[PDB]
DNA sequence: CACGTACGCGCTGTCCCCCGCGTTTTAACCGCCAAGGGGATTACTCCCTAGTCTCCAGGCACGTGTCAGATATATACATCC
């Protein structure tokens, strides 16, 4: 948890645990964008997941 | 036994759905109360009911005579050539 690297796709090539990234990638910014961009969405929430 | 033709089987394509693998979740499992009821035994008491016995009578089985419905003729009236 000290040689942590900040890397890209294209960085990255092809290693175990691609699908890890993808996982991450998809879940995590979809959702987050989803519940950012909402109109439904109020202040406790967004306070709450931040 | 002869004929003939329909179908079992082999081959090929194709597409689709199941399998293998990785990742994430999740509930099975084990260990815990918290009290309470169900049920397996041990012992005891009581009483109802089914076995046992005796006697008898009618239900069942067999046999036989009849009897009403179904079938097959006997004779008479109507009818075609």
């Amino acid at each position: 948890h000290l040689h942590n690297t900040w890397e890209t796709y294209e960085s990255i090539g092809q290693v175990r645990g691609l699908k890890r990234l993808d996982n991450y990638c998809k879940q995590f910014i979809i959702e987050d964008q989803q519940v950012r961009l909402d109109p439904y969405v109020t202040a406790e929430d967004i306070e709450i997941m931040d």
